[PDB]
């Protein structure tokens, strides 16, 4: 879609705070340490997580909303296929991608 401007990444900076603020964000922080999580890169072809999108938003990585939302969208799908829905892992990408979706819709 429409390519970023300076003004939308301001709001794309906004949006990853509020996030990473997040009393249940805490698992998706910071990429996975193997030793928390058995067989995780075996399991996750494509890890992703808050610090690499926040290292890529200050480097100006996305040109389009589209790929942030893809980025974030990874986090919560590789929760939710590595963990069982009975997690509370899996329960914290329930509450955090609803709170993104709040956040997402704001941002314009
Ligand atoms: C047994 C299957 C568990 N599954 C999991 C576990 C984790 C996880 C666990 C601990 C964790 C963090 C983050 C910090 N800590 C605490 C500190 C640990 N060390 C010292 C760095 C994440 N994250 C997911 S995830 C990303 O939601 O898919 N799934």
């Amino acid at each position: 879609l429409t390519p970023l401007t300076e003004k939308d990444y301001e709001g794309l900076k906004r949006v990853l705070r509020s996030l990473q603020a997040h009393k249940m964000a805490w698992p998706f922080l910071e990429p996975v340490d193997p030793n928390d999580a058995p067989d995780y890169y075996g399991v996750i072809k494509e890890p992703m997580d808050l610090a690499t999108m926040e290292e890529r938003v200050q480097r100006r990585y996305y040109e389009k909303l589209t790929e942030f939302v893809a980025d974030m969208t990874k986090i919560f799908d590789n929760c939710r296929y590595y963990n069982p829905s009975d997690s509370p892992f899996y329960q914290c990408a329930e509450v955090l991608e609803s709170f993104f979706v709040q956040k997402l819709k704001g941002f314009k």
